[PDB]
């Protein structure tokens, strides 16, 4: 764990408030004093009192993964506290919380260019993650955090592994656990839909067996209200049945960089599911 995560001194951490509930314990906000004396706001996950040794290994396991990434669009690991209790994982603070809950509060309140900026960040983070040989497997708006400047960053590495949420998972990964960077691109397509839908749930409350069967039959989520044609086409490209025909994350970033540069192109606007 200490290979990729520095041990922090608990005397340098102050806890301010509880801002979330985790699988392994609470999530809090607070402050960290760095060796340079600079003080930064941080998020702190704590391991619940009375944890089993297995829970501890799973909890810290996420930090070992997160710690291998240094990128503007992947949540920064400040470090861990293991030598005292409670055991903690400390990351950079993200003022606006999870992306899905954030967008739900602001339905139709952002410009297309702002939403594209968010999507570009996510795609750039995923490009780095895939470059490093990791498949996330849980890429979803709820696992993206967003800061005061609207910068989006991939978080939650609980399911990730070196090379399951049905609604976000590619058909081949559902069918026989074929997880690749192309299955993450499928997931990214779902995130793209979530963003353009301001946090609508993918497939709403459809039974899981019907999400599985419908997608396998060729059905896809419909265009969100007022969705630019270019962005809906990108979803469809991400959702190709043949994984080899899906764009790579580098191509997705490049697509989005073009849309940011030419805000004009976004002016062409596009059963519940579409075949
Ligand atoms: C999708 C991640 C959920 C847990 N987590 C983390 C986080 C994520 C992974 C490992 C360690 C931590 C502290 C930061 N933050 C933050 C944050 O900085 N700011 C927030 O508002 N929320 C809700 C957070 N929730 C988390």
């Amino acid at each position: 764990v200490h290979e990729f995560a520095k041990e922090l001194d608990a005397t340098n951490i102050s806890i301010d408030k509880v801002v979330g509930a985790g699988e392994f314990g609470e999530v809090c906000s607070g402050r960290l004093k760095l060796p340079s004396k600079k003080e930064i706001s941080v998020a702190i996950k704590t391991l619940k009192v009375g944890y089993t040794e297995k829970q501890r290994r799973d909890f810290l396991g996420e930090a070992s993964i997160m710690g291998q990434f240094d990128h503007p669009n992947i949540i920064r690991l400040e470090g861990v506290v293991t030598k005292s209790k409670p055991v903690m994982i400390v990351t950079e603070y993200m003022e606006n919380g999870s992306l899905d809950s954030f967008l739900r509060k602001h339905d139709a309140q952002f410009t297309v260019i702002q939403l594209v900026g968010m999507l570009r960040g996510i795609a750039s983070g995923m490009k780095y993650l895939s470059d490093m040989g990791y498949v996330h497997r849980d890429l979803a708006a709820r696992n993206i955090l967003i800061n005061s400047n609207l910068v989006c960053k991939v978080s939650d590495f609980g399911l990730s592994r070196v090379l399951i949420p049905i609604r976000w998972t590619s058909p081949e990964a559902i069918a026989y656990r074929k997880f690749t960077s192309a299955s993450d691109v499928w997931s990214y397509g779902i995130v793209l839909w979530e963003v353009m839908s301001y946090g609508e749930r993918p497939y709403w409350e459809m039974s899981n067996q019907d999400v599985i069967k419908a997608v396998d039959e060729g059905y896809r989520l419909p265009p969100p209200m007022d969705c630019p044609a270019a962005l809906y086409q990108l979803m469809l490209d991400c959702w190709q049945k043949d994984r080899n025909n899906r764009p790579k994350f580098e191509q997705i970033v490049s697509i989005l960089d073009k849309l940011i540069r030419n805000p004009g192109s976004l002016k062409i606007i596009t059963s519940n599911l579409l075949l």
